[PDB]
């Protein structure tokens, strides 16, 4: 039940609930469970729950511009797709016409705030909650364990020295 | 004197890269001229630790204070590809081109020196040795002084660390890379 160390399979066969994108792109494309979050503008500054959200659910894929090495043109909105163990496109959120909400999601800056984990799965990038989010809250993103290992990133329950040698 | 002169423009080798370790390390000792080998190699500055009432080694010590800045190595074992390979404790990775290439094994006494026996530091403040792959070979490098009858304690440098999705000395948490 602790998803923290699942992998990009075990995201994909034990999911619970999927929520689709809603029927400018980013914006509309919001799903009916969420809100935006707003600048005191109507500049969003981040995604929030509008209801119970439960764990297990999965939101994505993920829309945006994709690029390959040979074809990219702002990388703040980057995220990596692999094949074979190798770097092969990226998609981009950066274009709100061309992207969708996922873009507004903030990322976590600790394993405690964190609600969503993101994953590869086939040629497409999901976020996944790894706890209920109760109304009214913000969906704080990471990468799940096997995307931040393909990064050398760091993550919540990775193994450290005093864990390797003990 | 003071200021802008003494300053100039603008030491922890926690996060040098392995060409870093090479081209700014200031001491190299090389092994014990030179037979078993992997106990008669030992370089004349170090001393193995035994277990109790024996003469089994469980760690190497330092003899004398040895310097910041000390290379030992290169390692010395038995080479397999995953094409050759026949327990792997004393398995070393080697890699070219950002792929695995061959292992240096150092389980065999006879055909290994004596850095098998050096142990694994368990936390960043025992570490004080770096562990890097210089060309084809693996050299540890002392990262901090290491006083004399002090246990020698190795981790991977950060390059080599990333290479085997290990964690290391000075990796920075999601709270640093988020703010």
């Amino acid at each position: 039940a602790d998803m923290t160390l699942w992998t990009e399979a075990e995201f994909e066969e034990k999911c619970t609930y999927i929520v689709n994108d809603h029927p400018v792109q980013a914006e509309a494309s919001l799903p009916r469970n969420l809100l935006f979050k707003y600048a005191t503008s109507e500049e969003v500054i981040g995604v929030m729950s509008k209801e119970y959200i439960p764990k297990g659910t999965r939101f994505g894929p993920l829309i945006g511009e994709i690029y390959t090495n040979d074809t990219v043109p702002n990388r703040k909105y980057f995220w990596r797709i692999y094949s074979r163990g190798e770097l092969h496109h990226f998609i981009d959120g950066f274009n709100e016409e061309k992207s969708n909400w996922m873009r507004y999601v903030n990322p976590a800056h600790s394993p405690r705030e964190q609600n969503l984990a993101a994953c590869q799965n086939g040629m497409n990038i999901y976020f996944y909650t790894i706890k209920p989010i109760p109304a009214n809250q913000e969906l704080l993103v990471w990468y799940c364990r096997d995307f931040a290992e393909r990064l050398h990133y760091p993550y919540p329950g990775e193994l450290t020295m005093m864990n390797l040698t003990q």
